[PDB]
DNA sequence: GGCAGTACTAGTAAAGTACTTGAGCTT
């Protein structure tokens, strides 16, 4: 009904909000924490009919270095998406001069328009997300540990210590979620930090590829 | 004384996985 498609919507609304907070984007306080009932209030109850038509729902963000690089988030309409719908996102954003964009995806894409998506690196890079997969945040989960991921100085740094080459580091590979969670692209270092029960903390780093 | 036939001696035929493949559905 529309009291669970509302609350689906405020699940992925507060967990884009978390995504968009832990990659260092501008988020006020009261953009993380919203209670369904303000949610509500401000977007207007059922989508079906409704107030929210998933349009509206798009969030833009800035970074807090720079607020010109900013970010984008779609919510498409369609239970499928395609090349004509993605190039009118793409269009928006050229529109709007902003690089960074996501897409919240109802059911799945087509494989022409994912391709379409790893068409263009350089200009606009955009990441597809499932519905279900911002249904939760798999970050507060136990198992996963924490997340840093690391600059490039660090990152030299780091592999000036062990004196190690980039390949002799462990992986970790593009589609892994957690990546995606954080947005990570080939070549960037992470930083685990988990407890152990014999040392307590135990610091891994797993190159993205 | 010669020819034919027979015999003997010397060559000679559970489950589980990955991988692939065919079909079925879409720009």
């Amino acid at each position: 009904d529309d009291e669970e498609e509302t609350y689906r919507l405020w699940k992925i609304r507060k967990t884009i909000m978390q995504l968009c907070h832990d990659r260092g984007y501008l988020v006020t306080q009261d953009g993380l924490d919203q209670t369904l009932e303000e949610f509500k209030a401000q977007f207007g109850g059922k989508p079906s009919e409704g107030r929210p038509r998933r349009t509206d729902l798009t969030v833009l963000v800035a970074h807090n270095d720079d607020p010109t690089d900013q970010m984008f988030v779609f919510f498409p309409e369609e239970p499928k998406v395609g090349i004509k719908t993605i190039k009118v996102y793409c269009q928006r954003m050229q529109e709007e001069n902003i690089t960074r964009a996501l897409i919240v995806v109802q059911q799945g894409m087509t494989p022409s328009a994912k391709q379409s998506l790893v068409d263009m690196a350089p200009k606009y890079i955009l990441e597809q997300f499932l519905q279900q997969e911002l249904l939760i945040n798999i970050t507060e989960h136990e198992l996963v540990p924490e997340h840093v991921v690391m600059t490039k100085e660090e990152v030299t740094e780091l592999l000036a210590r062990y004196k190690l080459r980039e390949n002799q580091l462990p992986r970790i590979q593009a589609g892994d979620p957690v990546a995606r969670y954080f947005g990570i692209k080939r070549g960037q270092v992470v930083k685990i930090i988990r407890p152990s029960e014999t040392a307590g903390r135990y610091i891994t780093y797993r190159l993205v590829q």
